[PDB]
Parts: structure tokens; C-alpha cells; sequence
């Protein structure tokens, strides 16, 4: 089979903020794998702060030899080989993984949620983000979207956390999921900041402290009234077991774990250890978002709005209907170029 | 879909003996699930010393309502519903799981090893047992089948252990895997054994001492020269994690874990936790044997010779070739009635 790839920068509709960073674009590489007339689509999204770039991803993909593989169904052997080409480049490896499942699914004539034996009717509601701004700009956007979602996401980990909730909580009573994003470097300042939110309608807390301080995080979890989910603290399958106890659940993202195959294994592992599972995303096109939505029926929370934040999506895949992630019946990852 | 099932006693070629129980037959129920003209085959084998019977199985299967399910692909929902019908009955449950996978594979037009993305060329060599008897006989049968296998299985933990090995070892140099069955009581006594056996060409120890003494086991394993696998120490997915550090790996049997879906999860979990995996079986037809063989490319050791021990197999499935478990390309579980 043949693989091709090219840079495809994502244009964000509005300033996008993460911790102390902001951007209006996101480096991204689009991947394709052709085989006997069939094409599987893959994608790598690279928020600048995560360490990968157009260059690194393009370089990594140049190092992948797929022509040496005659059977696309050997995802175990093929993706194991891909992983071996470098110690990281998880986003770059995800693009190949995603493209391969798309291809395999197409060849099987089935969506991966089906191949995996899940009920698409059990997909969750996805959160949508309420950016940080002035009490006016805030209540405005909250107003504009509260009618389309069942749960909203707020990126706290800031200074006016208690502020945002109030502003937002004034013009809406929708449950809120907060992502400190490692903003609360303290310990007690984070624990109580949670009982508070819990009193103000928040229903889940994600990545409170920085990954480095696992002791603080762990500590804060058994004393937290709301489920804490690991994000920055977990990258791949081998990082899951070590988080039991420290977190209530894990947040899986294809760009971080290297794709669908490892992601699915993480869902199985997390659950086997009694942990909860949520699925997240970076700003991505409908390619990676749909790929991850394929296993969303098996999770508890989903932050799969990535494609809604960009203006140059090149695929029509999963739609948000009645606030829920909605899978179509297209085979593979479920998108149409 | 319509599920039918009827008793099908397995006739063993020779007296089969385990521990203190000898028999020449095996209670077994054959299951079939029909959907739009496609039929999936399932099976439940019940060694009369493992709690289930033709009755327990037949009654459980009668409590199963599948006509309420319009979509065979919903394996998660369906098998979850089947598991909820009772606290045990794993064999009866495994039968429904197996038939459902066969059906789904057939509808997808692919074998499960392929759906799971494995390389069929990586199937393992399977063992065959050299029962206990007199030197002439031991050395006899040992020579009658050593030409067709690459590894032989021997149930130790008895009084005639040290000499049983030397007997077989006298007429063959084939590596040996031993199944102690919680035999060795003294923990120091068992550790020395693994040393003597490894000296006599043994490459694997299965369930050395009792399960209620995981402590001694863990002790032995941390310093054992050979990998130790758990069999009696576990039954289902939920029991796997509780063996990490104590055992080198786990042995999976469809009749105990309720089938393929859970088995596949067990393989993922064990590997995720750094443990090894092996797959076994009860005396069964090629239905259950081929079903389990579908994920054998992902295991380290395999004892999949069940069908070879019976004289009334109803299916043609995986074959032993050059000592290797050999998968064919038939969809589903890989069998032909
Ligand atoms: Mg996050
Ligand atoms: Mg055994």
C-alpha cells in the first residue's frame, strides 16, 4: 500500500487558549493510505506546546515504509513497527494508525464502533468550551451555544476561576466540566476550589495540578467530591496502571496515545482497573474527531468538539445532534472527504 | 436472531484423567445462532468436575433471550445481558459468546484473528500431554507423538515427578511444559523443583502451588528461573490484576472466562500489566478450539489440543501442522461443520 502526507494548517475560528498559551491556528498533517483502490484517511494535530511540529511529523512519516507490508489487516505487526521507528512522535504515529483503521474498516465494510461491538445509540454528550473573557463576552457566547449542548467545558486553572463559574452560571444552569489544565500548582487551593465548583454546578474536574506533582494530585483525589480525570499526566497505555488511585479516571486522546488501537486498549485497561474513561481531542478536523468517536459509546465523558473550533475542516464525519456525538454508518472512521 | 442448542456428549479417545477424576466422556452443549440465513456455531464443554452440567447449561441457555436483539454486532450489550443472567455459568455463557463471534465474523467476511489485526503466521506450537504410566508405556506414547509436536505437556506435582521427566527425557529431547495443579505444597520445595526441571529441559511451570498461598507463589516467581503461569488462581478478567508480581503470566480458557470477548480483554490486560499469556482448553470440539486459536498469535504458550482427544468432533477447523496451531481463512471462528 502507498502512504502520502502533506501539511494542512488548521485555521481556528477564534483565539484558543490553553493554560498560558493562545493561538488561532494549529499545525497539522493530513495522511492517506491507498490500497487496491481504497483510501484510508489519517491525521496528526500538533498543538505547538506539545512538542511536535510539521517538520518532525513530516520527517517521521518519511521514515515509515508501508510498501513492505502487503496486508493492511496486520495492524498489530504494522503499528508495532511504526512505534519502533522512534521513542515518541505519538501524533505522527496516530495519523498512520487512524489511516490504517479507516482503510481496514472500509475493506470490511463497517464502522469501527461496529467492529468493536458497541451500540452507537450509547454515544455520550460532548462538552463545548466557554472561553475566558469579560463578563459580557462570556455570557454572550455561553448564551449562543447553551442551546446546542448538554454540558459545557470551562478551562480554569487560572486566577478568576471562582469568577468565570459565576458569570457563566448566571445565564445558564447546564452542568459544567472544568479543566484546570495543571493550573492549580498549590494543593489545598485546588481541593477546596473543587468543593466550591461542585456547589456551583460543576460535575467533573480534569488535570488540577501539574503532572510532576503526582503526590499533590493523588492527595487531592480521595478528598475531592468530583471525579478527577488524568490528562497531561497520562500519555500512553503504559502510563495507565501507575495512575490508579491518583485519579478517578483517564482522558484518552489519539494524538497522545498513537491512535485507535492503543486507545481501545487503554479503555479496556482503565475499566479493568476500575478507573473511569473519558475521550478528549486537540483542535482537529473531522478525521481524527470521528476516529475517536468510534469508541465513545464506551466512555463516560467526551470532549469531542475539536472540528467545531476550526474553519477549514475537510471532512464530514460525526455530527453533534441534541448535544450528543452522533456516528453515521460510513465504514472505517466514518468520514466523507 | 434465533438461538438453538442441544446436548452433545463428547466421546474421549482414551480414558482422560485429571487429579483423581478419570472419565471417557465429557458433558457438552452445542449452540447455533441464526440471522438472515447465516449460522454461527458455539459450544460449551463441561468437565464434570468444574461445576457445570448438561442441566445447568441447558437451563441457563433457556433463560437467554436473543430474539429481543435485532443486531448481532452489539456484542457489548448482548454479552453484558447474558452475563447478568447469573453469577457463574461461564461455560454456558462462553457458548453464546462463541456462536455470536462466529456469526459476526461471517457477516463481516473475516476470521477473528484478522478482525483483531493479528498475524496468523505467528500462531504458537501447541503442547500434547504424556500421561503418567509405566516406563515402557511412558516412553512408548512419548515416542508415538513426539514427531508431531514441538513441545510436550506433563502434569507434575505428583510422587513420580523426578522419574517421569527422566523417563520421557530418555526417549526425547523436546522441551517440556509442566502443569503442577497446585501440587507442590512447601514453597522452598517447589522452588527447587523449577531448578531441577529447568535442568531437565523444562521451559514452563503452570500453577506450582495452591491458590490460597499466593504469597509463597509470589516468593517462588520472583526468583524462579522459569516463567510461572496461573490457571486455578484465576477465572475471569476481574481476577487478573490480583496476580501481578505473583505470577509471570496467566492461562486463559474460554469455558472459564465466558468466551472470546472477555478472553481478548484478558490478553490485553495481562500484557498491559507486564504479564505473559497462554491459552488452554477443555476436551472440546474444533468449535471452541478454533475460536480460542483465533487469538493464539498473541499468546506465549498454547495447550490447544482438546479436539484431538475426542473421537466425535463435528467440525473441521484449525489443524496442528509442524507442531503449530494453524489457522485457516474461514470467517468467524474458522470452522466448517
Ligand atoms: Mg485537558
Ligand atoms: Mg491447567
Amino acid at each position: 500500500m502507498k502512504m502520502t502526507f502533506f501539511p494542512y494548517e488548521l485555521k481556528l475560528r477564534h483565539v484558543f487558549t490553553v493554560a498560558t498559551y493562545s493561538r488561532t491556528t494549529t499545525p497539522d498533517v493530513q495522511v492517506e493510505i491507498e490500497y487496491e483502490g481504497v483510501t484510508g484517511y489519517g491525521e496528526a494535530s500538533m498543538p505547538p506546546y506539545l512538542g511536535e511540529t510539521v517538520e518532525s511529523v513530516m520527517n517521521f512519516l518519511k521514515k515509515v515504509n508501508l510498501e513492505q507490508f502487503s496486508d493492511p489487516f496486520q495492524l498489530e505487526d504494522i503499528l508495532s513497527y511504526v512505534d519502533s521507528l522512534s521513542p515518541k512522535d505519538t501524533a505522527a504515529k496516530a495519523a498512520v494508525d487512524i489511516a490504517l483503521h479507516d482503510l481496514v474498516g472500509k475493506l470490511l465494510g463497517a464502522p469501527w464502533y461496529k467492529i468493536w461491538g458497541l451500540n452507537k445509540e450509547k454515544t455520550p454528550s460532548t462538552t463545548f468550551t466557554i472561553g475566558i473573557d469579560t463578563p459580557d463576552v462570556v455570557r454572550a457566547k455561553t448564551k449562543e451555544c447553551a442551546g446546542l449542548f448538554n454540558i459545557l467545558k470551562v478551562k480554569l486553572g487560572r486566577d478568576n476561576d471562582k469568577e468565570m463559574i459565576e458569570t457563566i452560571r448566571s445565564v445558564t444552569d447546564l452542568p459544567i466540566a472544568v479543566d484546570a489544565n495543571q493550573g492549580w500548582k498549590d494543593r489545598q487551593y485546588a481541593l477546596d476550589m473543587i468543593h466550591w465548583l461542585k456547589e456551583k454546578g460543576i460535575v467533573m474536574i480534569e488535570q488540577p495540578m501539574p503532572k510532576e506533582q503526582l503526590d499533590d494530585i493523588a492527595w487531592v483525589t480521595q478528598q475531592s467530591p468530583l471525579p478527577v480525570f488524568a490528562d497531561e499526566s497520562l500519555q500512553r497505555l503504559g502510563d495507565v496502571a501507575a495512575l490508579k488511585g491518583a485519579f478517578t479516571g483517564i482522558n484518552i486522546k489519539l494524538m497522545k496515545c498513537t491512535g485507535m488501537r492503543e486507545a481501545w486498549k487503554m479503555v479496556t485497561l482503565a475499566h479493568a482497573l476500575g478507573m473511569r474513561v473519558m475521550v478528549g481531542c486537540m483542535t482537529e478536523t473531522s478525521c481524527a474527531i470521528s476516529a475517536a468517536s468510534q469508541f465513545s459509546p464506551a466512555v463516560d465523558f467526551a470532549d469531542l468538539d475539536g472540528n467545531l473550533l476550526i474553519s477549514n475542516d475537510r471532512f464530514k464525519g460525526v455530527e453533534v445532534v441534541n448535544g450528543k456525538i452522533t456516528l453515521n454508518d460510513l465504514p472505517g472512521i466514518g468520514v466523507m472527504k
